[PDB]
């Protein structure tokens, strides 16, 4: 069902998760650094977990794809064949930017924040400062203690917050993967799709110096030795059975106010979904042509393609429900609550007010400001206002700096600037400039940017020509200037004629004074969301709900069960999938092209002792009602007993609206089975090793 | 599953009727005037049941479109509206062709049939007449008491004889029908399709005269009191329950040679297909701008439609089931057995060759004879030869002329001829015969006809435009110059420069040449096949398999359970559709158009006491694996008791291929439950009277 519920208030819904069939207690499992939970590791976008005392750790194989990458050469393909380490010395690194974080201390610091917060008064830019300057302190002081990244989590519009401190390994190293077909069995063209026969695995190992702490790759290190690790299901999992998974939804938007979610849904999504098809269609026509383009431009288009697939899709999915209306409905028992109540609604109906007023402020200015955002993320001149911003932020000290622009944020810059090589060819960057500024030239006047007005010197087709003809001449184009600038101080990017730069000298102080207008917003958010909310959850309460924040990338659990689903009367889909489903879509050809041994082991039944007679078979994947969204690939799903039943890994296309609504009806989870993984490490391709380590082999 | 029980057979199969469910002994379901199996009835090409002693007759909507649209006036327009008839007086006649065929008495006459036809000797010719001559004496001497029809059935290609003697009732008035929106929801777009959602049903009534025997329609008459009537389920029908159904399959070729099979699926089907497809082309662009045409050509066009697609779609079931490899594989076991029989197997493999040289002679001339017969099938040539060979049979004693030329056979001949008027325009008949000569020319030299080809005077496109010239000053365009030619000597028809008849007279010599080919074939086919079909039986029964005869036209019982089916792993199909899936379906327009009292009702929820609560609703169709076909439209489903269940009326598109196979994993059959007749009665187009007659009233 509907939830992302934080551990700690489990014990709170005890009655709902042992109706759903949790044998564990609510108590066990809220807490974050224990069994299980302190298994559940983050690999930075990904879930995973811990599956042995000596840090085995699994994922998905779309997780791990990297590292199998990275790993694979031009004439050997571990993306193909799959990986296997008989060792642990023949593990592989997964590369000095592979992590796994560990959580080792949580600290509720809501009254701390609150107090900071409330020390600016009715300045709502001072109460912006505030809260960053109590974060940034925070997490500074946290993380003196080497070998630990922080992070301070805001809950439900700033209701509480919470600081996680997380141990930071650094030294990861690939210990297993299926092969391709299998891992990625059905390709793009089954992404979304139920019935579905993937078996999206992966195992990594963690390591650590011999005392114990982080350390980067060294064959000195040693396995991590988790305090807490998951343990393979010994009963076999049947439809209609309890799960839970347990992972790091990165962000949701569950309570947006009615005329929030209109805004999106009638000028956010079609007009952004637009621009990414006109975006794509240029950059097609000119791969073609061209092929550089293609190549560096490949993974950008496929970016904008799938975004612009899912806005779409979830336009027809609100429409479906219709979502517009139930939220209002349900606005409209809040406000109404609210209004029965004396004074003493007044400061709730108020801070609803105010979050309207704030939507019309910033739906005043939003064609000018998306336009000004996507023609300052064109590569030229993304890297020449990134950096120049960098150089203004570095004649502060650190403590004042912009996050984004502290010492703490150095390599993230540098790794995006020798990335960026991998993306940009100048005939393709002059083209999007060109599309960003004929944009810009159809806003209104009271829209335009004057310091972009005098730039650009006129406002016809010909102005447009000579400012693409003026910023051809950049210099910016090849790493090695980039890195140049990226050390360079403020007063030589204000005296630089590269005529990239001196479109961000000349924007700059606009583009600070309208960030400082997003602040501000930002502040008067503050103070009001978290008023709404408590009022929203209020009222739940009355009605005998209970309630969850928004997904904040924090740990949540959401549970359920296995079952399927019925979108049309005559028909239902399964919960299961199983091994003759997969053989049965074999075409082989990329992605129906199962290893043969796969094939082998179907047509003899060999079900290597994994067969569940309930369903005729070993299972694939299954189905459940579970409430995900991105963050939670790779997240261990754990029976009622809390032990391991599978991975998450895709949703059906109902789910693609998970930012907004979930529909018990149809939203659906889709998980590969525990045993999916036994039966491809017994009878496809062989890890008795992992097997025997995870006392299932052996 | 498989199988069309006669039902004298019954007995020998209680096991599994028994282990199905029924709870009916086997005996009494056996008794084919007996209760339940005497209140079923024949319409002709339909199935029916009485279900009330003052005649009331249920069957499908198809089945009575006929009898509706023959009352139908613009004005009134009851094939969209329904009709319903509150008095009996209120019933309105379905016509002078319409019939309701009851059994009165079955013999056995395998004795005295296998006499007659040894007494012919070795001449194969001989005994294909002899036969005939045995059928036609038996058939008069059971009519000779007004009032029945008779009919005489070989079962396993001769093996045994039934003779047949049916009351023949010739007034049939329509009682109720609902609207075409329900009878026929989905139209043409959900036909062969699950899941389905169609009420496709209707009610008659049989009348007789006062003296109580049959009589053509009158005012005087009075409703049937019938014997034996089906009574509605008191119990409610659900999933894995029994089912049987009792009906009049035409035609299956379950038993057919390898050869047989190959020939039909490598050249018949194809073939055939593709000829319908050109004329339904054809008749689909003249009708465009000529609505005549459009009108009068729309059931010969549904015709070829409804043939093509179930030839295309049975071609692409014998690829998914290997359907070729299967009879081969089969066929080398029983020859195996056979051979390891005695001297003992020696007849049954003789027999085996002996099919196999008819099959040879049979296609030597297949395209010759296929091009011909379709020729001479277009509208003004079949009425020629026809009206001329009937002036060849009058010459002889009414016991000499051949079958369908008898005394007995003219109505049927004059109800033909006048009907001719609603399926022909002139234009469109040219294009027909234009279509087949171009066919004819084409042929190889050694698949011409002697006649046809001093007719033509060449083989060219000329000769074929004269000949359509020639052809067009025929005067069989009205019905009036047909019924003269009807009663006219043969002399007249020799004489006659009509250019129709001129051809008919030109190549009747070689039509009755061809004739007699077909008959001393089929004079071999009459001592072969049934010493093949016996082995065949003793095989499987060595086996220990029960064994049932091909459809024939005659009363078979099917027998199953209630189910649905999964084509792909991870989905299934449901036994049961519900109301809400009605209503889901729903746009507006046809054919996906329901009454507004349906959506009216199923948004209240106006579930009328008929709701099964098992799936949550009232149950619409559902889903079998019974063994129907064509001629079982409109089957009483009875439930263990005996009681009414539902009406046969489709079966999913995997089925089709089940004239050669029946495959119990995708064979089912359609039915409407009698909960969703109920439930229209009360809740949308009522006819409380009837349901009141039919003891259901609320
Ligand atoms: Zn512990
Ligand atoms: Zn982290
Ligand atoms: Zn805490
Ligand atoms: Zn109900």
């Amino acid at each position: 069902g509907e939830g992302m519920w934080v551990p700690q208030q489990l014990p709170e819904i005890a009655g709902p998760l042992k109706k759903a069939g949790l044998k564990l207690s609510p108590q066990q499992i809220s807490d974050l650094t224990g069994d299980p939970m302190g298994a559940v590791v983050a690999l930075g976008g990904c879930t995973a977990s811990f599956v042995s005392p000596n840090g085995l750790v699994v994922t998905n194989h779309h997780c791990a794809y990297g590292a199998i990458q990275l790993n694979s050469t031009a004439e050997n393909n571990l993306i193909k064949n799959g990986f296997n380490a008989p060792t642990t010395a023949d593990e592989v690194s997964a590369g000095p930017n592979a992590r796994v974080f560990v959580l080792d201390e949580i600290t509720d610091v809501t009254k701390d924040a609150k107090a900071a917060i409330a020390a600016a008064g009715d300045d709502a830019l001072a109460r912006t400062k505030a809260l960053e300057a109590f974060e940034k302190k925070l997490i500074a002081d946290c993380e003196a203690e080497a070998g630990f990244r922080c992070r301070l989590y805001s809950f439900s519009g700033g209701n509480t917050y919470r600081l996680f401190k997380n141990l930071e390994i650094k030294d990861v190293r690939l210990a297993y993967a299926p092969p391709g077909s299998v891992g990625k069995f059905g390709g793009d063209i089954d992404n979304w799709m139920w019935p579905r026969h993937t078996g999206d695995f992966a195992f990594y190992r963690a390591y650590v110096g011999k005392d114990g702490k982080p350390a980067a790759f060294s064959k000195d290190n040693v396995p991590y030795q988790p305090k807490h690790w998951l343990k393979f299901a010994d009963q076999p999992l049947g439809a209609g059975d309890f799960v839970m998974v347990a992972g790091y939804p990165g962000s949701t938007n569950r309570y947006a106010l009615a005329a929030e979610f209109d805004n999106t849904a009638q000028w956010t999504y079609p007009t952004i979904a637009r621009h990414y098809k006109n975006q794509i269609a240029m950059v097609e026509a000119a791969g073609k042509q061209n092929a550089d383009i293609q190549v560096k431009y490949a993974a950008t288009m496929a970016g904008w393609n799938n975004t612009s697939k899912n806005y779409d899709g979830q336009l027809e999915g609100f429409k479906r429900i219709d979502a517009a209306g139930q939220k209002l409905r349900e606005e409209a028992a809040v406000l109404g609550w609210l209004k029965g109540q004396g004074a003493k609604g007044q400061p709730a109906l108020d801070a609803h007010a105010k979050l309207l007023d704030l939507l019309e402020q910033s739906k005043a200015t939003r064609d000018r400001d998306l336009t000004l955002a996507l023609f300052n993320n064109t590569a030229m001149l993304g890297s020449a206002t990134q950096l120049y911003r960098l150089s203004i932020e570095r004649e502060k000290p650190n403590a004042e700096r912009e996050s984004g622009y502290q010492e703490r944020d150095l390599p993230a810059i540098e790794g995006g600037l020798k990335q960026l090589e991998r993306r940009y060819v100048a005939a393709m960057d002059r083209q999007l400039q060109e599309y960003w500024l004929n944009e810009y030239i159809k806003l209104p006047a009271d829209q335009r940017v004057a310091a972009v007005d005098a730039w650009l010197g006129g406002n016809d087709a010909a102005a447009v020509k000579r400012a693409l003809d003026r910023l051809a001449g950049t210099k910016l184009g090849s790493t090695e200037e980039r890195l140049k600038w990226f050390a360079a101080d403020r007063k030589a990017f204000e005296a630089s004629n590269d005529p990239a730069i001196q479109y961000a000298v000349a924007v700059m102080p606009t583009l600070l004074k309208l960030e400082q207008e997003r602040k501000t917003r930002a502040g008067e958010n503050l103070a009001a969301r978290p008023v709404y909310l408590q009022a929203l959850a209020d009222y739940k309460k009355s009605q005998g709900e209970f309630v969850y924040p928004d997904a904040n990338l924090s740990l949540r659990i959401t549970f359920g069960n296995v079952m399927g689903y019925a979108p049309k009367d005559g028909m239902e889909y399964t919960p299961f999938t199983t091994l003759e489903g997969v053989v049965a879509k074999e075409t082989g050809q990329d992605p129906f092209d199962s290893p043969k041994a796969l094939l082998d082991a179907v047509a003899a039944k060999r079900y290597g002792g994994l067969e569940d007679k309930r369903i005729g078979s070993v299972p694939v994947n299954y189905l459940s009602d579970l409430d995900i969204t991105g963050g939670n690939a790779g997240s261990p799903v754990l029976d009622a007993h809390g032990k391991l039943v599978g991975l998450a890994f895709d949703g059906n296309w109902e789910s693609v609206s998970s930012n907004w609504v979930f529909d018990p009806k149809m939203t659906r989870m889709i998980a590969v089975d525990g045993r999916y993984l036994r039966w491809i490490m017994q009878e496809v391709y062989p890890a008795p090793q992992l097997l025997k380590e995870m006392n299932v082999g052996k």
